């Protein structure tokens, strides 16, 4: 039932998913002046050299690029994390206009889009078990701004024509996610949730300070995707973002001063 329209969007989610009103929901606004530098944070380690991508899917809500998580090939360690977290998929949230689209906000500023690299804790054995745990996932969030083109994103935009409508998938091998990262690994971190149903409170969020830049032509191709299935009235896949949720009893920590 759920989606991003007037009759099924974020303000309706709580009827099927009561945790939508919970104590550690995501996204949030990051107030930069209230966030605390934490000297206890250890350095962040992104090890993506052996990543194995498999394919790309339009699921009616976004598109997902899916990875082989049957071994430690692409992992996230360090920072706030205890242990090893395996890369399972990435996806994006974006807007109808360049001034909206991100899920997290920085001093109330919305970016054009947000990339989520989703990782699960190998102590739990599989992704479905990990989402039932408070420390089961680590999501690396990266903001996108419209300016220069991102060469490492072009291969993704090149394949979107083949997955226009809900339920379509395609082969997507040999894509290197290192090409989606900014120069700096400086970050904010806090405990939160999945940003789509089932909204489970299982995520350690790691949100990079430095946005990546993409071109207008790249973001326009995201906005050509469809929420509907093939043969149905067209509904463009835009504004598939959940707004900021109450911070409640949480503190956001910074890795940098
Ligand atoms: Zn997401």
């Amino acid at each position: 039932h759920w989606g991003y329209g007037k009759h099924n969007g974020p303000e309706h989610w709580h009827k099927d998913f009561p945790i939508a009103k919970g104590e550690r929901q995501s996204p949030v606004d990051i107030d930069t002046h209230t966030a605390k530098y934490d000297p206890s944070l250890k350095p962040l380690s992104v090890s993506y050299d052996q990543a194995t991508s498999l394919r790309i899917l339009n699921n009616g809500h976004a598109f997902n690029v899916e990875f082989d998580d049957s071994q430690d090939k692409a992992v996230l360690k360090g920072g706030p994390l205890d242990g090893t977290y395996r890369l399972i998929q990435f996806h994006f949230h974006w807007g109808s206009l360049d001034g909206q689209g991100s899920e997290h906000t920085v001093d109330k500023k919305k970016y054009a889009a947000e990339l989520h690299l989703v990782h699960w804790n190998t102590k739990y054995g599989d992704f479905g078990k990990a989402v039932q745990q408070p420390d089961g996932l680590a999501v690396l969030g990266i903001f996108l701004k419209v300016g220069s083109a991102k060469p490492g994103l072009q291969k993704v935009v090149d394949v979107l024509d083949s997955i226009k409508t809900k339920g379509k998938s395609a082969d997507f091998t040999n894509f290197d996610p290192r090409g989606l990262l900014p120069e700096s690994l400086d970050y904010w971190t806090y405990p939160g949730s999945l940003t789509t149903p089932p909204l489970l409170e299982c995520v350690t969020w790691i949100v990079l300070k430095e946005p990546i830049s993409v071109s207008s032509e790249q973001v326009l191709k995201f906005r050509k995707l469809n929420f509907n299935g093939e043969g149905e009235p067209e509904e463009l896949m835009v504004d598939n973002w959940r707004p900021a949720q109450p911070l409640k009893n949480r503190q956001i920590k910074a890795s940098f001063k």
